[PDB]
């Protein structure tokens, strides 16, 4: 079924890999590309899995969603129509884009230009993309808590667990959610309105003092636990898992500081590792301090060989380096990547945005480097936004429930002028002050 040699050769079917196929059919007319997926499924954008998925009843077949705004899409990045097969690849007039699904490269032979498969095909390549995103990672609690446990415990990532979960939702009485990130909260939201039409439970935990504990201010940050608190979840914070087991048919967690919490089913949203499975055998350097493939500003790793999205940890001329793990850096970088496979050797550059809604009432939009434990000022009016600075420059910048203006913080990150009056910036973004 897989050709022998592929011009373009792209590691994972995710939405870097799509994003670099769509830039490199464009900036080389006729390019030939295949895509290696071990997922099933075809490209498919994920951020939908926890939201708009859940604001709506044939959903879970039809994987169609309305955006807040009303307009209805398809999860997958294009229809099956957009593709070709692998197989008609190499002889298709004026070429295309093929995604061999169910498929996993297990070797990488950077000096051949040479990946084999986990069938024992080989193919070999002219350039290549890494684009393998990462797995969610699980806590050493579950690891040692025996199969019943790790059988009732979710690790939201795809489709599948989409789909899983949602059943759930309909069957047990209670879900409780372990992580207090972005995905955890977004979750417990949607957890949260199910579960006020059917009067079930809905429980988040997680061992910060609030929600994004990590990212926002304290200040925010307790705002937002209470706004998850008022969509029906039971939000404990300082909450630290000790043990995790089965009593009375339910699953009983055990917390550091003696509480106990008891439910029938768990997510685990405790962050993301990045498959470079392949750096072994293709000799690839890691970063030892924010994982993944170690690249440089272009992207690249070696002379034919790239790497965009999660897994990409790259410099940043402007910030330093870098790993990001958002659905529009994997957009831009696999954008990025694309052109550069096709000649262009140009450096990260454009900022990608972050974004985060928590219901159609709670918005969240972040731009650079974003972490609560940098300073942060922050000027509000229900909305406001918080420049994260580091050597009295803006590095970073939070929107909060201010849409259609990231133009103006890309702008303000990119000229890295020494601002004396942060409220005269806040006019920016139509704000006419707290700090930590
Ligand atoms: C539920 C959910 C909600 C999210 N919501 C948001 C949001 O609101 N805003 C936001 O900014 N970001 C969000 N994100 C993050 C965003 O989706 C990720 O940053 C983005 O998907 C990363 O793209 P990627 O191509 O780097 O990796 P992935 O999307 O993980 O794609 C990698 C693909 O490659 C496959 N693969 C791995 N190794 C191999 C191999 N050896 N051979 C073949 N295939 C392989 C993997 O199975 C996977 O299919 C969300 C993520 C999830 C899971
Ligand atoms: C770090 O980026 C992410 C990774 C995984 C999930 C999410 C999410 N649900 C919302 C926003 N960002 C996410």
């Amino acid at each position: 079924k897989a050709p022998s040699h592929v011009p373009f050769l792209l590691i994972g079917g995710g939405t870097a890999a799509f994003a670099a196929a769509r830039s490199i059919r464009a900036r080389d007319p006729g390019a030939r590309v295949l895509i290696v997926s071990e997922d099933p499924e075809l490209p498919y954008m994920r951020p939908p899995l926890s939201k708009e998925l859940w604001f709506s009843p044939n959903v879970t077949k039809t994987l169609r969603f309305k955006q807040w705004n009303g307009k209805e899409r398809s999860i997958y990045f294009q229809p099956p129509s957009f593709y070709v097969s692998a197989q008609d690849l190499p002889h298709i007039e004026n070429g295309g884009v093929a995604v061999l699904t169910g498929k996993k490269v297990v070797q990488l032979d950077v000096r051949d230009n040479m990946v084999k498969l986990n069938d024992g095909s080989q193919i070999t390549y002219e350039k290549c993309l890494i684009a393998t995103g990462g797995t969610p990672r699980s806590l050493s609690a579950i690891d040692r808590a025996g199969a019943e446990v790790k059988s009732r415990t979710t690790l939201f990532r795809k489709i599948g667990d989409f789909r899983s979960l949602e059943k759930i939702s309909r069957e047990v009485k209670s879900i409780t959610i372990i992580g207090g990130g972005f995905l955890g909260s977004e979750l417990a939201c949607a957890l949260g309105r199910k579960a006020r039409a059917l009067g079930t439970e809905v429980i988040q935990l997680f061992p910060e003092k609030g929600n994004m504990g990590k990212i926002l201010p304290e200040y925010l940050s307790n705002w937002t636990m209470e706004k998850v608190r008022r969509e029906g979840v039971k939000v404990m914070p300082n909450a630290i898992v000790q043990s995790v087991g089965v009593s009375s048919g339910k699953l009983l967690i055990k917390l550091k500081d003696g509480r106990k919490v008891e439910t029938d089913h768990i997510v685990a949203a405790v962050g993301l590792e990045p498959n470079v499975e392949l750096a072994k055998t293709g000799g690839l350097e890691i970063d030892s301090d924010f994982g993944g493939f170690r690249v440089n500003a272009e992207l690249q790793a070696r002379s034919n060989i790239w790497v965009a999205g999660d897994a990409a940890c790259f410099y940043d001329i402007k910030l330093g380096r870098r790993r990001v793990e958002h659905h529009d850096h994997a957009v831009v970088s696999g954008r990025l990547a694309g052109e550069n496979m096709t000649g262009a050797a140009k450096p990260y550059w454009h900022q990608s945005m972050f974004w985060s809604d928590l219901g159609p009432d709670v918005g969240y939009e972040a731009i650079g480097l974003v972490d609560s434990s940098l300073p942060t000022v922050g000027v509000f009016a229900g909305k406001g936004v918080i420049f994260y600075l580091r050597d009295k420059v803006v590095v970073g910048i939070v929107l909060w429930n201010i849409f259609n203006r990231m133009p103006i913080a890309r702008k303000i990150i990119k000229d890295g002028e020494q601002h004396e009056d942060l409220n005269e910036v806040a006019k920016l973004f139509n704000i006419h002050v707290l700090f930590q």
